[PDB]
């Protein structure tokens, strides 16, 4: 579940409503997976995908991942207005693509931010070294004995994997390889991200109850509305938060 096949398609229905209405895209979460999404996208009456993050996804930057992932909703419906979301990682990246599609021109998207907004050797250490410690239950300083005298990425993340298969002998080997190294990506990717223009959209933060637009007013201009959803970051796309958020995306739409 903090998983996801490299090999995989990464577009996907997560839904099979048969419908002539727009689709909802949905971006994934640093983890890279839909499975976040699947509880949503089962009680949505519109066709929903989710975009999830595989071997095929440039991770050199947000810029280059939000372009990718634009190409892919094109196979699907080749011309906007769009219907985004992204949730906690994946808004920042649902916010770039917007941005890019706005750039390619007055523009009608619709966007809706999960809990997230344009958030965020050694930080390579800490940050496979994290990796490790959600995979296992081991102790902060005997992964970062195995991880830091190593020297470069690819020796980190060969080593990581070794030390979660230990603990979980029956994780695929190339699933957690591509993980771990995606994730420093990621974090990479979103280190380095800048928006380089206002947006001009309109902007829907719905976040968890557990400043208060996640500083949206500074990179766009449009109705920022933001909604309070009950739960914490995990919680408010279940049960509760979760119903609370469908009627949300059911009127604006
Ligand atoms: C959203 O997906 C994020 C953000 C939560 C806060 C809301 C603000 C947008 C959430 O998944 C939290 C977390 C972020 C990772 C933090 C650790 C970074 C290590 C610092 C080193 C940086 C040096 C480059 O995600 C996680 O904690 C885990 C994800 C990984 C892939 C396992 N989730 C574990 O269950």
């Amino acid at each position: 579940s903090l998983l996801v096949n490299p090999e995989g398609p990464t577009l996907m229905r997560l839904n099979s409503v048969q419908s002539s209405e727009r689709p909802l895209f949905l971006v994934h979460p640093i983890e890279g997976s839909t499975t976040v999404f699947h509880s949503l996208a089962s009680r949505l009456s519109i066709p929903t995908y989710g975009l999830q993050c595989t071997r095929a996804a440039p991770l050199d930057s947000i810029h280059s991942l939000a372009a990718y992932y634009i190409d892919c909703i094109r196979q699907v419906q080749p011309e906007g207005p769009y219907r985004v979301a992204g949730y906690s990682y994946g808004a920042c990246v649902a916010f770039e693509m917007c941005s890019q599609l706005q750039a390619q021109q007055p523009t009608h998207n619709s966007l809706f931010l999960f809990d997230g907004s344009p958030t965020y050797a050694e930080a390579e250490t800490e940050a496979i070294c994290f990796f490790v410690q959600q995979f296992t239950d081991m102790e902060h300083n005997r992964v970062l004995e195995a991880l830091l005298p190593l020297k470069g990425l690819e020796e980190r993340v060969a080593a990581a994997v070794d030390l979660i298969i230990k603990s979980h002998q029956g994780l695929d080997r190339q699933e957690l390889s591509f993980a771990a190294r995606s994730f420093y990506y990621k974090l990479r990717a979103a280190e380095q991200y800048t928006p380089k223009a206002k947006y001009h959209g309109n902007v829907m933060l719905l976040r968890a109850k557990t400043g208060a637009d996640y500083n949206l007013s500074q990179v766009c201009d449009g109705k920022v509305s933001v909604h309070v959803i009950e739960g914490d970051h995990r919680t408010l796309l279940e049960g509760s938060g979760l119903e609370s958020i469908i009627s949300i995306i059911h009127s604006s739409l």
